[PDB]
């Protein structure tokens, strides 16, 4: 019986996205520092992208609510939305 090992990749129906905000520079949260932030605290890249938005290479969507409020208070819940697709 012959010895051999095959490596190989299949894909899934699962897509990859990416989490962009919008809205931040209005709480006058400062965008640069607020892109840093979250690289760091998700360990991903992260660029602004418009004038007021910045994207994240990553679907963050569950935490990134919570994580904003935890870092900038002033986001109250009535002021944060998440949109969908
Ligand atoms: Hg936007
Ligand atoms: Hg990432």
């Amino acid at each position: 019986v012959p010895q051999k090992v095959t490596i190989a990749k299949i894909p899934r129906a699962k897509k990859k996205y990416v989490t962009r905000v919008c809205g931040l520079a209005t709480f006058e949260i400062d965008l640069k520092e607020a892109q840093r932030f979250f690289a760091q605290k998700f360990s991903c890249g992260a660029s602004v992208t418009g004038e007021d938005e910045i994207i994240i290479q990553g679907d963050f969507t569950d935490d990134i609510i919570d994580v904003i409020q935890e870092k900038w208070p002033e986001v109250d819940d009535d002021s944060i939305e998440d949109l969908g697709e």
